[PDB]
């Protein structure tokens, strides 16, 4: 359910990009309320969301590898690794160029799943607003777990998902001796289609089977898709960027 | 105006902390709309907002000082300082205790205004959800500018402000040779009463006059209060407690 200013946007035709139509159909037909001050905001969400999907695929194909925090590394041209495994942007290096380098020189990098989701958000935003505005607004950067610089991010409870969402497969009786499998952060790329850093581009059955192979002795509870989604707040981004 | 699950809340008696009565009345009487899924959720916001105020006051009195990023330092028991000026929680230090140390050992710290706001949000959260939930959720921490570990923070346009809001006095024609005076991030403690890391607890005139003293030659644009507020997203957070 899309609302602009105050008008319910019914199927009212538009000269917009094809790869945006599937998402827009979802957003119009769902009972979920999407409120925007203007059409420009709506279009920003559509492009931003599909750029999240495209960025996930870019990262997937980059050659960037999975590593635990203590085994994290990155291109020293742009990033310093802290003792704890944080990727610190080096003094006065331009954020856009440093973050794009993850996509362009993937083999020089390895990091965790959460850090990968944040990288993806930044790449998508860069694709959406351009290097200059990104660099003006998100001017200091450390990539580490769920750290983000200024991004307005929220998590809501419920069953309705949209392209570009960040979802989570939980593994409740995971093997305590292998905490790396307590669950999996993913980008929703398409229907039953997910990017999961370290696993690849997979469907839900595959992700669930994988987690279930790393449970404790006697575990009966299967891994499952949590009913929640993690999302960028588009109206707030308009304040933060333009 | 407060609405829970679809029902307006007018004066209805309640057995709640007196400290919360003012803010609640203010939130019922305002034309802005606060929506919740439960009474618990509303109570969480009241406590969180009042703990933001208390946390600002605590940082004010702690002895922690203002410093630039390149001059930022912290208690090396818990924090390392990156070359760029990020305070990084050391490997396996308990997050709640390390963050609380900023209040209990203030003279061992100095950091800038955005970092100060984020610290205040963590301190307030610890007081609102408790150490166990905090450490479970916010298990890795780097304090640096507007970096957040998982915090759901948004900025909205408007001119109705409430206790605990984070506001911004902009100095549009700041002296370029004194870039720290581009503006001041503040927490609203009461009517025309603000905490400003580095200035203390000031009224709006005092902040503006101070900013105005650091402008370019002949500037005719006064520093002024922006019509926006930065806020923690309660339903995103409240997920943690229930
Ligand atoms: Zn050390």
């Amino acid at each position: 359910m899309i609302i602009v200013s105050g008008q319910l946007l019914r199927p009212q035709n538009w000269q917009i990009d094809q790869d945006l139509n599937p998402l827009l159909k979802e957003m119009i037909e769902t009972p979920v309320q999407f409120d925007y001050h203007s059409i420009a905001e709506l279009m920003f969400e559509l492009k931003l969301r599909m750029n999240i999907v495209a960025a996930a695929k870019t990262l997937h194909k980059s050659g960037a590898k999975f590593a635990t925090f203590l085994k994290t590394y990155g291109n020293t041209t742009y990033w310093r690794v802290s003792p704890e495994g944080a990727l610190e942007l080096k003094y006065r290096m331009p954020p856009s160029k440093a973050i794009r380098d993850i996509a362009e020189n993937g083999p020089f990098y390895a990091f965790e799943c959460a850090t990968a989701i944040v990288i993806i958000y930044y790449l998508a935003l860069i694709d959406t607003i351009g290097e200059d505005k990104f660099n003006a607004s998100f001017d200091r950067i450390i990539l580490y777990d769920w750290h983000y610089e200024k991004l307005p991010i929220y998590t809501e409870t419920g069953h309705h998902f949209f392209l570009g969402d960040c979802l989570y497969f939980k593994n409740p009786e995971f093997d305590p001796q292998k905490a790396q499998w307590r669950g999996e952060n993913v980008i929703l790329l398409g229907e039953d289609k997910y990017f999961a850093h370290g696993l690849g581009i997979l469907n839900g059955k595959q992700i669930i089977d994988k987690l279930n192979s790393f449970r404790k002795k006697g575990a009966l509870q299967s891994a499952y898709l949590l009913s929640q989604a993690t999302r960028l707040d588009v109206p707030s981004l308009f304040r933060i960027v333009r």
